[PDB]
């Protein structure tokens, strides 16, 4: 009736938002686990006599290699613009020969079940928000054990051949140096979490129990039943913060490794083609597009499968260790430290000269009840996962989600605040609210540095009603009022939530504005096109500020409780 | 379908729970449908026609069409909401008022009003398969919602004023004098609810709602019916309620025990007019069970000036004078400046300042003052503001034609942030999937609009922005330290609100400071609405997401302009 | 209630039924106790001639029609009809105007309160099975739970 | 293994003039109307699916 | 409507004359003139009316 | 080529003008 009079399609302001690239970095421990179990159940059907490099370790390293190769091809040929890590790889003829080698290398149909979840995606209404997979946000002390280096499996190939009749033959593999990171010898036992010291000890977690089968030389007579055999002469690179490129390290593109890398790629591509009946490549697959990248696994506090402690060379035979002595070395779930009492606050001698409710220094009254969660095996190895899906509530589509490695691992964040729309501002700024559920990683504790992890618990959700928190006039900071001497009325101290008894050993505040936050996320954002720094990378603690609470949430087990080792 | 699909077998190793049952109420601001209906009547009703009907006026026809919206809300509440609200339980629908309820269930309505009613249809979310949005007035408190739910009896009073000529006052001014209800000991009038008559002299200011409603009692229409008498007087009786006896379905649908003849005759007499002269063929009965996702579309707006005030009015004996916007906003208590410090309380402070650590003491040396200033009443800023258009499913501006007319709105004046509870994988999936009250404010903290409170508009921050809460989102910790601590704590991580004297907000965290009205609500129990059981949704983006479509448009009085 | 608890303790393992947010042994016992009292209300309000004063006080036509229709169409296991078949109305043969039927329209609280097991007790047990208290068990905090202020 | 949610049940307060067993046993207080309907539907679905 | 047309009352005498010249018969010649006085709204300037 | 990248139907401001009534008063000497 009033359609032509109001004429609202000709009387609106529309803006679809600014351009925003959302980076996805998969935790490669989970596809490595699936690939190792794939090779376990299929390798005896293969003929490897015409190959001097093919072993189970080499085949697992090839498939993990082709995952990282897919990531480089998406970041270099599909992301606009390409990341600063991929721009450092020169387009010279040697690099182009290796890129053409893994662009036409044959991949089995199993690995595309994982790789179809890494396809790019652009939202419908947010038509300038893009999700794509790239390692352009990767720092080594933040992401090193969650990104499985394929050079570990060449060393496992070297140990799988050796004619030794020792009991646990995978322990020389755990000694093998992978990289030098500026002053630091990082071994396989640092990245897989199977060898520590306090005398060397072996801890067999779910990742090392799976990978130890590839480097155990008790079955070396099966792998030596061939005319000609060779070993990988892998050269250990020395990098620092200024020269670390994850694509050069993961794709083995150092100048003293490019011939071995090329022979590795072509030998195992021919092996997959002739024996695994692999017919497909990555070249016709990096331009595909699907909404499966927005599915992720939400985890709580889990124990590491790594530690950053420096290991010496294994001279003797290693003993068997346990969970608690590993978590003391890995610095996970430590108790609350003791008050050293090095600083002293200035409390007045007369107590009637101040209003003591307005003075933040006690008379040594109440102590804190904040205690960290000590490392327990049932809590931190058997915790349940959540399956996130923004578009459909089907559990058959999370088969590839539990294998892929897209995850948000949240330990202590309980709330994220959304900026409410202002109808008086410009609509570009209103429709460009993209960094809402994100934390800048200046505040995020690194996992592969020598830091301590104390798990102060999230509040129990066993209340009777739902809770929320609303911020007035400014959400960017929480006000603490400072009063003048003569005020209008009595200030009521009922809205002040006190954190009684702080002594440097408990959290004093619970607000991170724009060391303290324990978070890893697959979903990231870099604020520029330069080298990723700690001031430019954001970890997304959730995607529900973007996709809503109307999205599907399903609860499941861990992958090692779902995929058995046989 | 996967090498490991049979081994892992996710359909037997996942837990699935859609969440618990949760009903989200929708209370439409019926000023905007009234603004549409008045414009429909002023183009369909000439003063040179329709002279043979005794109860049909522009005023009575607008009142009928406003009545049928509230009738639709009652029918959806009483017959489709599971269970009905306490306000609909108090109606004797089975015996005493069955004739009236059947009268407006079979009353004929023009096809214009179903453009508004198609937006009020019930809706259940897809993945949230136990979250039901439906329209209901079972959350309505009078001092929160009275001027925003336009009472149909106002237009019955306008019809009654169009009959005779008073001493020295116009039909519009005598219509603004007309008492609507006696709420407690107060006398609520049309000039309170429409906002066209304030104060020992009386003044008149036609704001955008009163300027449209003025056409139902203007001088030409009043001169038509004095010089051509046909129209009869409704014998309507004025209700007298309080907090324990108020019911919006009694007041809006005229269901008092002494108004039962009047209401039935009104419904039947204007149903006959709409079926004869307005080609109406459709009723409400087949329409209350229909479902659509149109109820989730809304209009977000910032601080706007009220088209009401709650000051007591005396009887207008003289002729009123001309008023303006600033003098009306002083009476409506909108956009008041910063209050003066009365200095009625004095804190302690040491004569020797080097006995305490001043940076950890919340009382100054009378130093830096607060730079928080309220935004005062500006006509261009508070009447001509821009609106947003929320739609969580589509991206079409043609679909928002009906949501500007519907009145489904969120009017946020000072809230800048809402915190989402993140999912805990170690709790129950029912509790994780039942995060429904995120983005709600309990109305114990919300400033009432039709009580006689004062609205000072401290501004939101000018527009990334992010805030992360650790270990507990329910409260923001303020640390109180031991004397001997491990290391010196960092003072630079504190945000100080300096110079708080009781005239500026001391805190920004709400665990009445909140200035909010929302159409989207939730009631905790099946009882009468209290201030401790009603929530106002300041947003819907915790539920639907920032991937929802947001457009930007003008006010309805700038689209349907005069 | 003693029969229903034994039916639930054999039909509900702690190793199963982990995807439901409101289902417990406690809540299931409370549901099955609720449906007995629901049957008594329906017989009183729709079959006793006339209904009792307690059933006259329920706004069955408008306000509580959704709830009454919810438990009239609620699904009940076949175990509970073994008890409900004994509660059916009966008129004597030669005493053709003496009607026996089930009704709570004679219930005084100080006479009949512990013998009519309130379903909200089991709702309180469900609520106590969620969190851990200071120094008391879930059973003892369930015994502390207030049912009503009479 | 947290999945179970909390019923937000409100405790009734009656006397001799206001006691009704069909209100107390069937949870028909004005503030318990959401809780009762969700309880009945949520356990009817469980009995129809798993029992 | 303009302020000049709003001053004409909708009483029965005025409505009788308005109904008289609303149903008065007009020859086909005068519609050749009156067809040029029809209203018009521009296409792109969709809120300019003549 | 750059149609989906620029996406100019989703990156413009459009306004068709305000309401304006243009009155025509014929010189009746000619009819």
């Amino acid at each position: 009736i009033f359609a032509k009079e109001i004429d609202l399609p000709r009387n609106v302001i529309q803006h679809s938002g600014n351009k925003f690239i959302l980076d996805v970095v998969p935790d490669s421990r989970f596809p490595t686990f699936a690939i190792t179990e794939f090779v376990q159940r299929s390798f005896s059907n293969f003929t490897f006599e015409q190959y001097s490099y093919v072993s189970p370790a080499s085949l697992v390293g090839y498939l993990v290699y082709m995952i990282h190769a897919f990531v480089f091809l998406v970041d270099a040929f599909e992301r606009s613009p390409m990341s600063a890590y991929a721009s450092e790889i020169d387009a010279s003829h040697a690099y182009l020969r290796i890129i053409d080698a893994f662009s036409d290398a044959y991949i089995p149909d199993f690995l595309f079940e994982i790789l179809d979840t890494y396809l790019s995606h652009r939202l419908d209404i947010r038509s300038k928000l893009e999700m794509n997979v790239s390692y352009g946000s990767v720092l080594y002390k933040y992401d090193a054990p969650r990104i499985v280096a394929p050079s570990i499996f060449l060393l496992a190939h070297n140990q799988l051949i050796s004619q030794s009749r020792e009991s646990t033959a995978y322990e020389k593999w755990l000694d093998s140096i992978v990289i030098h990171y500026s002053r630091a010898v990082i071994r396989v036992g640092n990245l897989v979490g199977g060898l520590y010291q306090s005398t060397h000890f072996t801890y067999r977690n779910w990742f090392a129990r799976s990978l130890s089968r590839l480097a155990d030389s008790a079955t070396h007579r099966t792998h030596l039943r061939r005319p000609m055999i060779s070993e990988f002469d892998y050269n250990i690179p020395s990098v620092n913060n200024n020269t670390y490129n994850p694509y050069v390290h993961l794709l083995m593109l150092e100048p003293n490794n490019r011939n071995i890398t090329l022979d590795f790629i072509r030998s195992l591509s021919s092996f997959c083609s002739t024996e695994l009946k692999a017919t497909r490549t990555l070249r016709d697959h990096i331009s595909r597009r699907s909404a499966a990248i927005s599915r992720c696994v939400i985890k709580g506090p889990e124990a590491p499968t790594w530690h950053s402690s420096p290991l010496d060379d294994l001279k003797e035979k290693s003993k068997q260790g346990n969970f608690s002595q590993f978590c003391e070395v890995a610095k996970f779930g430590l108790p609350r430290k003791e008050n050293s009492e090095s600083y002293t606050f200035k409390f007045p001698k007369d107590a009637s000269t101040i209003d003591t409710a307005f003075y933040l220094i006690q008379e040594n009254g109440r102590s804190s009840v904040l205690d960290p969660t000590t490392a327990d095996e049932e809590l931190h190895t058997e915790g349940m996962n959540l399956l996130f899906d923004p578009y459909d509530d089907e559990s058959s589509a999370h088969y590839a989600t539990v294998l892929s490695g897209k995850l948000i691992q949240n330990s202590n964040i309980d709330g994220e605040t959304l900026l409410l729309p202002d109808p008086t501002t410009g609509l570009a700024r209103t429709n460009s609210r993209y960094l809402q559920g994100s934390v800048l990683i200046r505040n995020v504790l690194p996992e592969f540095d020598q830091h301590e992890i104390r798990l102060f618990p999230r509040y129990p959700q066993i209340s009777r009603l739902s809770a929320s928190l609303t911020l007035l006039f400014n959400m960017r900071q929480v006000w603490i009022p400072r009063f003048k001497q003569k005020v209008d009325e009595q200030p009521k101290l009922s809205n002040f939530s006190w954190n009684e008894g702080c002594d440097g050993t408990v959290p004093s505040l619970n607000v991170v504005t724009a060391q303290q936050v324990i978070l890893w996320s697959s979903y990231r954002h870099v604020s520029n096109s330069d080298r990723p720094t700690v001031d430019t990378v954001y970890y997304y603690s959730t995607l529900e500020l973007l996709f809503g609470t109307r999205s599907s949430m399903m609860q499941t087990y861990n992958l090692h409780q779902l995929l058995s080792l046989h």
